[PDB]
């Protein structure tokens, strides 16, 4: 068998398969309540926990977080519908008039270069939504506008 160490591998199997890790308590039985170590005790209040059974959404993010990374929840809005010569603050001016604008620059697209397209940025997801439910298939001269969110609302997705 190449062990000569060993010798009876058979043993092993009935003992190691049989073995006891914790003769300090433990059980894999359902008789003793289970707290294992910080469970049940610890959001409960007194009477019950309470998993907030008025949970508006649900623990995507989390049961209520407060961070970021400088992009805490930064929404990224894309808008197509201009002539060429559309700059930054042109297209920052647009959407101001949509509403307050952190920031908004333009971009070079499918349809060989400029056109208007943009990249807008604003802090508020919901801003953005409407930015991109309300605006969008509006009409902009011979075609409506283009406008929707990436980058933002899409926190949903998972």
């Amino acid at each position: 068998m190449a062990d000569k160490m060993d010798m009876s591998l058979d043993d092993i199997i009935k003992l190691n398969r049989n073995q006891r890790r914790v003769n300090r308590g433990g059980g894999p039985r359902r008789n003793r309540p289970a707290i294992a170590r910080g469970g049940r005790n610890r959001p409960a209040p007194y009477s019950r926990p309470k998993p907030l059974p008025d949970k508006w959404q649900h623990d995507l993010f989390d049961s209520g977080c407060g961070g970021g990374e400088g992009v805490e929840t930064g929404a990224k809005l894309l808008v197509s519908n201009l002539d060429f010569g559309v700059s930054d603050a042109d297209i920052q001016e647009l959407f101001a008039e949509f509403g307050t604008l952190k920031k908004a620059a333009v971009d070079y697209d499918r349809s060989g270069r400029s056109l208007g397209t943009a990249d807008v940025h604003f802090e508020r997801r919901a801003d953005a939504l409407k930015a991109m439910k309300q605006y969008k298939g509006v009409p902009l001269d011979g075609r409506p506008m283009d406008i929707q969110l990436v980058a933002s609302q899409i926190d949903l997705e998972h």
